[PDB]
């Protein structure tokens, strides 16, 4: 049986192939056929290209040696090289033009999902070009999805030498017949074939993958639309900032650039944004997925007053102040969405841009007590149940697995009531003791929220709802203000509490507000429809927050 | 300076390339990419293909070794070879499908015309397949146009080994930089390049030839329409048959198949058919270009009566009888055209098919003496001048060069009168002593007719015209007959004696007669418009004489 797949970079994982750019430059400049490809391989294992692929010299060092061999080949062919000929400009263009072959990356990912061991085996160089960042950005994005990455310039060997094949085989800890090897170079497959490994000459992606599925007996073509890339909590950078002596806040960091502070709801985690952290970092953002106060690894003080909007927003400001951030894009959901709107109302200097998932901005009524406002709407009866201290904690802290399995469900799958939650005596009263697993989450994803909620419980989480009177008095100070900073409101079609219509009037308060909308999407926006969340957020970030 | 051009066969001189048929068979049978091309090259210099190209085994011996390596590669790739898989059938098809790349052959010919030394350098096999004749027919047709042909299987070496390059260089008697080398195999050019020879990677013919002209500084693309391939009298098979004790006939032989006896006119040679002998042999015919009685190497008896149609046709029959031919296609021109029509009237059993250039069939008038018939038409005054024995001989045998230069001219270039030739006192009376060279002939071609006419003179040639009374009495015996065998009449637009209109009535005598017609064509049909003569004759031969 097969248990390992090997991918070549150029021509297989990334397109177009750099070999083809030599053949393209000969046609553009009308130089004789194969002149550039022959000057590239001059010497064979003794040439400048092999010293480059083996890693003896840098690509900056290599440039003038190729140039010399280009001059040499043109002299022999009895032809002339043009005036503005620059090897650097040709390679700069070819590298920058080269992008990931997405169907190939998805085939790798599908193979690795079925337990296969995956690796990139490439003849590469040590790029010290002033424009090296581009090739580096590319490599990181591919590498992350494979078990190994074998770069010829770091090991000191090259394809087609037999040694690298015995090195990779040793790294894979597998035998030849257990390995599928994909290369666009016919001669680079011959050693792998002579060893007994299954070989695929990659001309077109579709035929290559058709051979790759017939041989694996695993479907790789015509597959359903894949989920965005998620997080393994063990592989993240974990951050901790002390905002006040008794309170510390925890976050997860990924990417470089404009700071994007992610704020989860109830009863959630930094992990709720798991399908958004890799995508948003890939889009050129510094993602900071918070564990809001009362959750995971952030401090959970017992007092109710520690969770009023004024205290929590001062702490988000202190967090910035201590991290050295003058600004942050603030993207919230559910309770974080509320925090995020009040971050914009009270601290616009510190907020670059503001986005909210499901949660709308709705001003305070200086003529109505907030308690009356909750009773007035039947869907908000669960908030009245969360009022008495200890009541919902006892129910939610009873069987954590059951709690998250009963809550984290898609619109149709809903096992919850939410019409006289107070009367019925709880949220899970008519929910099973052993609920089925939702299609939105895995067993492992459920098991992560369980571990997290074992530290502090639901007192802190529920205390965010226990400050309605405090929140109202503070908000009334902002009644004559308008949100005049970039803003994105995202409504979810099947969210039965945070209904799309509840946002209808927001323009009176945020005139330049951008909108988003996800169909057949319930309350758990981020995991229900991650792809759509990603497409909407990246679009608004590039247009409204550079 | 460059003085040698080297052509690879497969992909350069012949298309399509046999390498491509492996890649085509993998797509048709949906076998993995490169499976057949890798099984073909398995072993490298140690494999079955190298032993075949070096010539250690035959291609029949090779077939089951490739089959074994095909089975082996499919096992490693974890795939299955089909039910009706036959390497023999694949190669049989590929060889038979492969034909000459005509623009490449014309580039070779144009280079060799400008004094270049040309040669075919090919990695080939010793073909013992029952269908070997096809590859053999192909090779002969290319080889003939090149100075050398280097077949790897006969020398015992292969491309890319450095030795064959030093062998070819030695055969060419030239140095590296003096040699242009054309190959479709990138690695087969690398040794030739490393040696200092100019290299051309042949992808498409047009770009390959564009490099080949930029480097030679000789025009090869967009050239005018080339002349058909001619004869070098030194390179022909020369034949001699004794018809009667005093008379022997000479001929030139080329090709295999149905016998095609070519009959020249006055004052011509077997050489008049020079542009027809190679073309007609290529078309699958056994060409027999006669030196009719009185010319070149055939016997020239002095008597007039030896040249009457009855004596000459009995001798063409005796020739057949002695050569072992029951039949022959009989193609004549001018006086041979007359002989040819009477060959069909008197000996249809021995004549397969009959074709005439310019000369029409015209029955005898049993009520008018042939002398009166010649006087009756002003264009035939030259025939009256040819009557008195010795008269025209003295004029034509005076300065042979002048005679052939004055006669062998195209329609416009005509320096001859032909209106009262008798009165004026000769054919060349108002023609220069030193006529210019015609565009139809070279100096060397003129010089060949001179050498030939030095042996016997014009007595025998002119004696063909001195039997008008004898010819008439014999022809009157055939007055109630019709020519009911295949027949082709070819008229020439600008022939001022043998006018197209003179043939108008021929259908009364040959009902099923096929016709041909060449525009802006004078009396010297064969050299005036050889290409058109070839196209017409081959067409009629394939349709009417198998
Ligand atoms: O099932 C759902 O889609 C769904 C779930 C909720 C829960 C989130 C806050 C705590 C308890 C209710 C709210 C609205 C919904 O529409
Ligand atoms: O110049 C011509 O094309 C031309 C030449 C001839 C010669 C051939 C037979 C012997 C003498 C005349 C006849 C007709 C022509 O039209």
């Amino acid at each position: 049986t097969l248990r390992a797949a090997v991918f070549d970079l150029d021509g297989v994982l990334a397109l177009p192939a750099v070999f083809g750019v030599l053949g393209r430059t000969e046609e553009a400049l009308a130089l004789p056929r194969g002149l550039l490809n022959d000057a590239f391989q001059k010497g064979g294992p003794e040439g400048a290209t092999t010293r480059l692929m083996k890693g003896e010299i840098t690509l900056s060092q290599w440039i003038p040696l190729m140039e010399e061999n280009c001059r040499k080949c043109s002299e022999t062919a009895k032809v002339c090289l043009p005036k503005n000929f620059s090897i650097k400009e040709i390679f700069d263009k070819a590298i920058s033009a080269r992008k990931i072959n997405r169907p190939m990356l998805q085939a790798a990912l599908m193979l690795r999902k079925k337990g296969f061991t995956t690796a990139i085996l490439t003849n590469t160089w040590l790029d010290d070009r002033a424009e090296r960042d581009g090739l580096a950005q590319l490599m990181c994005e591919l590498k992350m999805h494979f078990d190994f990455l074998i770069e010829s310039c770091q090991v000191g060997m090259v394809k087609p030498e037999p040694q690298i094949y015995k090195f990779l085989l040793d790294t894979l800890k597998a035998s030849p017949s257990e390995v599928v090897f994909l290369d666009d170079i016919g001669a680079n497959l011959k050693p792998a074939r002579d060893l007994g490994m299954v070989t695929i000459l990659v001309q077109d992606t579709d035929t290559a993958l058709k051979e790759l599925e017939k041989v694996t007996g695993i479907q790789l073509l015509n597959t359903p639309a894949p989920l965005p890339t998620s997080c393994n909590p063990s592989d993240m950078s974990h951050g901790y900032v002390t905002v006040k002596p008794r309170v510390r806040l925890h976050f997860v960091e990924l990417g470089s650039g404009p700071a994007v502070c992610l704020c989860h709801g109830f009863p959630e985690s930094w992990y709720s944004w798991r399908y958004q952290i890799p995508a948003l970092a890939q889009a050129g953002y510094r993602v900071l997925a918070m564990d809001m106060k009362g959750y995971g690894e952030s401090s959970a003080p017992p007092e109710i007053e520690e969770y009023c909007m004024e205290v929590l927003c001062k702490e988000m400001v202190t967090f910035l102040d201590k991290l050295g951030l003058s600004q942050a894009v603030f993207i919230g959901h559910d309770w974080g969405g509320m925090l995020v709107w009040y971050m914009a109302l009270f601290y616009p200097e510190r907020v670059r841009a503001v986005a909210s998932l499901n949660t709308p901005f709705i001003p305070a009524n200086p003529n109505m007590s907030p308690l009356e406002s909750i009773k007035a709407n039947p869907v908000f009866d669960y908030q009245l149940y969360f009022q008495e201290p200890g009541v919902a904690e006892a129910e939610l802290e009873q069987n954590l697995s059951r709690t998250f399995k009963s809550l984290f469900r898609a619109s149709d799958e809903s096992v919850l009531s939410m019409h006289k939650v107070c009367e019925a005596g709880g949220l899970f009263v008519n929910s099973p003791e052993e609920p089925s697993l939702s299609r939105m989450v895995t067993e492992e994803e459920i098991q992560f929220y369980v571990q997290q909620f074992k530290k502090s419980g639901f007192r802190g989480p529920l205390n965010w709802y226990r400050n309605m009177e405090r929140n109202w008095k503070w908000a009334c100070k902002s009644l004559g203000r308008k949100i005049l900073i970039p803003a994105l409101m995202v409504t979810a079609e099947k969210d039965f509490v945070l209904v799309p219509q509840m946002s209808q009037h927001m323009e009176d308060w945020i005139p330049h507000l951008k909108r988003g909308h996800i169909e057949d999407c319930g309350h758990w926006t981020q995991m229900d429809k991650p792809t759509e969340v990603n497409q909407i957020l990246i679009k608004w970030l590039d247009s409204d927050a550079r």
